[PDB]
């Protein structure tokens, strides 16, 4: 009615995502159907309405501009919720991008990683923990060179105490989760960021099995500068408290002289 539904973009047990167009202005959107009986975590709006937590989280971060995909609207159905999400065009997710082009040049990896950090910082500042940071949940606006974080379906309100639930991606999950089913938000995020950064510069993730994660030894399969290797190994410290803060990551020498998004697009995407 209010949207022209296009092709399916992806699906899972959570539900399904379609490309779409808002009739009123031809604005590109994504349409996410979320099955009610597969929602683990429910939240509340002021009005008291139960909604998926993702709706709560998205509202907390969809204020203003950011590298987070914005929730434009949402609807309730008898057995599902429907989320209307911002859709840049043309886009490609980071997983497909790395698949097509292999390991990224460090200058490009630096630009992308920096934008992800800024997006994650925005989330934390808004009281939101994403909990599933990975290449598939990152969209690249190919024209503007801007990255967007998506899928807060595994996320949670940020807190300073321990989390005992996790339904994000295992190979991006920290050793303390694998072992003790316990983690703290920021340090677990930093671990996933380490996995992400390795993924960008090596063209694949560093760990496949639980035992490799808890061993935490990083082998580099591509030529990577010593500074980048150092940042990666720091983010992947076995002890959570040994991991850097976001500020320490962004002040790391490897992170200096980041390209602007449009510069990034001009050199690397055009
Ligand atoms: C299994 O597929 C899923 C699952 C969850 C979400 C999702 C997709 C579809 N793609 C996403 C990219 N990686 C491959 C799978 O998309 C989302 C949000 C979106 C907001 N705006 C957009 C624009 N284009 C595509 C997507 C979205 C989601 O939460």
């Amino acid at each position: 009615s209010q949207y022209q539904v296009g092709p399916l973009l992806g699906s899972g047990g959570f539900g399904s995502v379609y490309s779409g167009i808002r009739v009123s202005d031809n604005l590109p959107v994504a349409i996410k159907h979320v099955e009610k009986d597969r929602i683990s975590d429910w939240g509340e709006l002021p009005n008291g309405t139960r909604v998926p937590m993702e709706v709560v989280l998205l509202k907390k971060v969809s204020s203003g501009f950011s590298g987070v995909i914005r929730l434009l609207d949402w609807f309730e159905r008898p057995d599902s919720f429907v989320l209307i999400l911002e859709r840049p065009e043309p886009v490609q997710d980071l997983f497909d991008f790395i698949t097509e082009r292999g390991a990224l040049q460090e200058e490009l990896a630096r630009s992308f990683f920096w934008q992800v950090l800024e997006a994650v910082r925005h989330c934390h500042n808004c009281g939101v923990l994403h909990r599933d940071i990975k290449d598939e949940n990152i969209l690249i606006d190919l024209n503007r060179g801007e990255l967007k974080l998506i899928d807060f379906g595994s996320g949670a309100l940020l807190k300073d105490t321990v989390y005992t639930d996790f339904d994000g991606t295992r190979v991006y999950s920290p050793p303390e989760w694998i072992r003790y089913h316990r983690y703290h938000g920021r340090s677990a995020a930093v671990w996933s960021l380490g996995i992400l950064l390795y993924d960008m510069v090596c063209g694949d993730i560093p760990f496949e099995h639980d035992e490799e994660i808890i061993r935490g030894q990083v082998f580099f399969r591509q030529r990577v500068s010593s500074e980048c290797q150092h940042l990666i190994r720091w983010c992947l410290a076995l002890r959570p408290s040994d991991r850097p803060t976001f500020e320490e990551i962004q002040n790391h020498p490897w992170m200096q002289d980041v390209l602007l998004p449009q510069e990034t697009a001009e050199i690397h995407l055009h």
